[PDB]
């Protein structure tokens, strides 16, 4: 019962270099059933298969976050707000002078920051503490990738089969 | 700069005796590869269980003692082809009522968490039996498994891409 809320590649400033990173956002069943689904955030690389950053945000974890960074929204709304910000980064990343930036700044956790630049001023809209994946996390992620690509391959084979009889 | 060369990779029927588990006949993928980290790498995986992994890394220096333990009078470059010849016998015999060559994977007791398994190639004839090879493999760490799954993923993505390119042409 994991829901995919978002999954796209983004231009990211990794702290320096600018590389395309896949950013995935899901909802999954929490530790305790009373709390709403856990929000999972994952950064990966379509070519460097050992690259993995991840963060799990349960409903209670967000409560701290809300106050820390003065978030006006509710945890139920938070995913959308985060996605809206990511969309802005996307809407902006291909422009002549990008005004919204996605930044990953430093086996220690790194900060995932969405910055809006107002001239020589910089407003930070969201900052997240992402954990470098352990070999165990990566193992699990690779396994889920293998399953999904195989499913796509099987679909492609079915399509080929149907196409060929035509 | 980690180079590799793929000498053998096939499915074999294996009598598997696991730690505190009753015997079982399973299909195990047996891989033999050369690597430049030269190393001979022996790897056992399971197509139906992505977490199953036993391996053994045999450097040329390692082989100096291994060949003594295994009673081998052949050089390092010939060990793969001897191992392969035996594996191919196992495959040819696998469907027989009483296979003359068979592959066993048997756990060895540990007082701790990691239990090695011996991969034995056994020849039998009626009452007689001879163990041609008994390699002591270790259970794969998540590091070993990560490396393997990553190799598999790259391969499957290349396969998917090739299938996509073919469908496109077919589509036209």
């Amino acid at each position: 019962m994991t829901e995919l809320l978002f999954n796209k590649r983004l231009q990211v400033l990794v702290k320096e270099r600018r590389s395309v990173i896949r950013v995935s956002i899901e909802l999954q069943l929490p530790s305790s059933p009373v709390h709403r689904k856990d929000l999972v955030v994952r950064l990966t690389d379509d070519t460097d298969l050992y690259f993995l950053y991840n963060l799990i945000i349960s409903e209670e974890d967000f409560q701290s976050l809300k106050v820390q960074q003065g978030l006006l929204i509710d945890f139920t709304s938070f995913p959308q707000k985060f996605i809206d910000l990511l969309e802005q980064c996307i809407c902006e990343q291909d422009k002549e002078n990008p005004r919204f930036l996605l930044q990953l700044s430093s086996h220690s956790p790194s900060n995932l920051n969405i910055v809006e630049t107002n001239a020589d001023k910089h407003l930070t809209h969201l900052s997240l503490k992402l954990l470098p994946g352990s070999d165990t996390d990566i193992k699990k992620y690779l396994a889920s990738c293998l399953s999904s690509v195989k499913e796509e391959k099987q679909q492609l084979q079915q399509k080929l089969r149907k196409t060929e009889e035509d």
